[PDB]
């Protein structure tokens, strides 16, 4: 299934027929950070398996829903269950849900994820507003846009220099200042490690030398498909460890330590993003 | 279709039957830079679609011709319409036209492309004689030679240390000195970004740290297949922007700015390469 | 053929029925360095082609055997003929033999390979105990674990920080000290170049900047599959050139120079690894 104009139009025809919502705003929430999606009012929940041309996700399993409703009086659509390229999904499978968002009317996409810290001043539980990226898969001929260009959505050769909207980063920081947690909020460069192994101690050392502030296994593919078709993006990483410090001290990372950090910050992130949605121009 | 001895011999049998030219020299021209190929004398134009075992290019579209004729009294063969790996072509598809060149008798291959500048002293419209490369796809298990080795063409483990012939670089510089444009001519290290997104601002910063002079999305695959089977190579990048400066000043690159630079330099490059062909040993 | 619990159990059922050995220790020997495998006592030699679900290797050709027997009174299993990812084998093909080792009872895996030297103090014929790695394919979405996780073998997101067991590195160094060749033994960080082209002069310069001590085209995939399923690992590189020096002096590497270094050190490595096996806790 190619992520082309006709296959995405077929999916959007089904969603509109079921939901009766035309959303302006899309959200993709990171693992353990999706509590906001249960707070959506006047909801329709749509399993991916019921939507024409949506990718099959029965191998990886776990939740896979599109949720449409209202937050702060705004009309939104959420992916509940994010598709990760380390699972083996092709370029076409990742791109189609984003391109369906576009046809549904999404103009702004808000994204959260979990990441490892590389910059020395970053601590467990800090947040990082992403302002640029280093796309190791893209340099290495695994860019999410490798393949024929779908000209109806965007250009063959996109410019990523404003892929992370500066006015959205400012709005996010203003909201944290209003609530006296700006001291947790940083800006930084995100490195895309295809994964699924955690960054090794010597990979982490390397990324420091190359000026990365955080590293993770998601987000860059969705950002590129969104930028290709003219959707503005805000992306926020929650730091779950300092990998540079682990490397210098011979300490281990693991999934259980990571998920506990998400639990610790989930409710603050929920409230932050609720107010961001309410206050988007 | 594997790029093996028999499939390439089948294609070469067809070309020789149609053209009545045995070329010594191959040329692959970059986008907007192929005007020289219309100046070829006593031509035969052969669409790729008519050549047995040549890769299908009807998805990407646009021109796809092999052109055989005479320049400066020398017998040449040109690819009019270059195959790019960001389109989704496999290793076998890229390699076969080069290996057919070899069976047709090509001993020297001359290549031009468009690239972004990373070295601070490089400006829009400068030329760069490539003297080595950093092959991010190759480090990342997308080398154009991944797969079984075709032993008839070359070794399992090639040495790339003289892939860019030093005497051809000297000849090119001598010709520019004769015409008083040597001040436009540099030498440099080319980084292969698989693409198709332009290098991001923070990717550009990274490449500076790693000692790259230019970056682009082509040329390294063809160079490796040519070196594998013993064809000498000259490769010249036309600089269409300084990406380090764009990053420091928060400026955008785009395809329309890039194509205008090609237009500005096309005729000088045409004349340069005409005299290079005439004067190859 | 997926490298899942049932397909690997089917292979292990066949091996046990033929060999009557339950090994504790696995070995994977590098090119020209497998002489120890002929010294295995009370052997069974099993061609890969006869084992259910083992990957087909008739395209690459050359030896492909599993050998089970006794060394120093210990029960072992060896791969005679290593699978390399530059040949075009998928993730599943590489992983299955290691996962069969696990089901057969392997608790420790010992690995040797040939590599290029990047650290300036390393010379032709030196050995390097690997203590960490930089996995360019993994950063670039070609990690050997990309695809669905096989939960029976290990976790979705493994930690690689103790993938190279520290007590095994110490035991190896102690043995070299006992035999007065500790002056040949170093420790270092290994860069995985997917290959099959040798590291270029400017790739080598880059790797120095990023803190790599050696570079090669194997070993990291097997280490990751082993670590995933809880097998301890010792990995030793034999240095066959200094690629930083070749780059500064404009000198060439080649396969014939490399194989002669293996010949020069094969017998010392054979005896070293024999005593390591004998003395594993
Ligand atoms: O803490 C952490 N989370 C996700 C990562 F990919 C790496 N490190
Ligand atoms: O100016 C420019 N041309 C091609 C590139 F790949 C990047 N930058
Ligand atoms: O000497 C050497 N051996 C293997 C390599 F991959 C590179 N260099």
């Amino acid at each position: 299934v190619v992520a082309n104009y006709e296959n995405a139009s077929m999916a959007a025809d089904y969603i509109k027929r079921v939901s009766n919502v035309l959303p302006d705003i899309g959200i993709i929430c990171g693992s353990g950070l999706g509590k906001l999606i249960e707070e959506i009012e006047e909801r329709k929940v749509i399993p991916y398996i019921n939507i024409p041309n949506f990718p099959k996700t029965t191998v990886a399993g776990h939740v896979g829903n599109l949720v449409l409703g209202s937050v702060g009086g705004r009309k939104i659509v959420a992916m509940q269950g994010r598709l990760h390229m380390y699972e083996g999904y092709s370029n076409q499978e990742i791109a189609l849900p984003i391109r369906v968002m576009k046809l549904l009317g999404v103009r702004v996409l808000l994204i959260t994820n979990l990441a490892g810290g590389i910059n020395r001043k970053l601590k467990s539980g800090d947040f990082v507003l992403i302002k640029g990226h280093i796309n190791f898969p893209g340099l290495g001929l695994n860019n999410v846009l490798v393949g024929p260009n779908q000209d109806e959505f965007g250009p063959r050769f996109p410019d990523l220099s404003n892929a992370y909207d500066r006015l959205l980063q400012q709005l996010a920081l203003k909201i944290a200042q209003e609530n006296d947690f700006q001291d947790l909020v940083h800006e930084g460069v995100y490195a895309f490690n295809g994964g699924p192994t955690y960054e090794s101690p010597d990979e982490s050392n390397m990324l420091l030398k190359l000026g990365c502030d955080v590293v993770g296994m998601s987000t860059v593919p969705e950002v590129i498909i969104a930028c290709h078709c003219g959707i503005k993006v805000l992306a926020v990483s929650l730091i779950a460890n300092n990998s540079i410090l682990d490397a210098e001290n011979d300490v281990s990372i693991n999934h259980e330590k990571v998920l506990a950090v998400a639990e610790k910050r989930a409710d603050l992130l929920q409230m932050w993003f609720k107010e961001i949605i309410t206050r988007l121009p």
